[PDB]
């Protein structure tokens, strides 16, 4: 288990969170120096809880999978949520079983489906510490629609900053104030899978990926990643989701 406590929090321990967060994915192999997530996990160990206190000490557990970094559901006081999915189904059968009553949300966690309930994409909802104080404030009681939102504010500043160091030191820079992601955010966001595989394909290409993935650097100009040596394999990323998952 992992946690974070919004009350105190500064740039330091919400580092020191996400560190922890990395340090609890298991993986056998790294490929080009970054941990290669699992193919699969039986039972129970596939997932990770993260606790999260908001400002005032209110808490949730986020129930996380480890080979994807994907979130399953949360528990509230007595409440469990998961998201409308077979995937997040199957993690209700091992986790938050002392649970007096689980709610399905009304959407899957995919970005497009959360940004379809929340009213908005996610390129208008500011992110922050801040903005995971009031997620989890949100979160504690049921309403779908404002979960939505909370939820796309949970996913980027703990699963997304786990996966990129760019992002998370976008969220260190919004440590007392919120603001929408930047453009490389959003982008890395939607790359992380397509990273993945062209890392663990340049494994037998010379470094070379297969396929070009184009991005959005710190400055919103459109690049071409082609090989290993680009900063963003080098210095950004630190999870891959295995290719098995893809
Ligand atoms: C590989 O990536 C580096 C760093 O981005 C770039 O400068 C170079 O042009 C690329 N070289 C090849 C052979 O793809
Ligand atoms: C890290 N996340 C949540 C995202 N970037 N989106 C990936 C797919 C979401 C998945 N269905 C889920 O169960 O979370």
């Amino acid at each position: 288990d992992v946690s974070f406590r919004l009350s105190g929090a500064d740039p330091s321990s919400y580092g020191m969170f996400i560190k922890d967060l990395r340090n609890a994915l298991p993986h056998t192999e790294k490929v080009y120096n970054i941990p290669l997530l699992l193919p699969s996990v039986s039972g129970a160990g596939r997932y990770l809880l993260m606790h999260l206190f908001n400002y005032d000490g209110n808490t949730i557990t986020v129930a996380v999978d480890v080979t994807n970094v994907y979130i399953m559901g949360y528990l509230a006081l007595t409440t469990s949520y998961f998201f409308n999915e077979p995937a997040a189904d199957l993690a209700s059968q091992y986790v938050f079983r002392s649970a007096r009553r689980k709610i399905t949300l009304p959407y899957s966690g995919n970005y497009e489906r959360l940004q379809i309930a929340a009213g908005k994409p996610r390129e208008k909802i500011p992110i922050g510490l801040p903005a995971l104080d009031t997620a989890i404030s949100t979160l504690l009681h049921y309403d779908s629609t404002a979960a939505a939102g909370a939820l796309l504010v949970l996913i980027q500043t703990t699963a997304e900053a786990a996966r990129f160091k760019y992002i998370e030191q976008q969220i260190q820079e919004r440590a007392y104030r919120d603001e929408v992601p930047s453009s490389a955010t959003i982008s890395l966001e939607n790359s992380w899978s397509g990273l993945s595989k062209q890392i663990q394909l340049a494994q037998g290409n010379n470094g070379v990926f297969r396929t070009p993935t184009v991005l959005v650097d710190s400055k919103g100009n459109r690049v071409q990643i082609t090989n290993v040596t680009s900063n963003v394999v080098t210095s950004n990323i630190q999870l891959l989701l295995n290719t098995k998952n893809i």
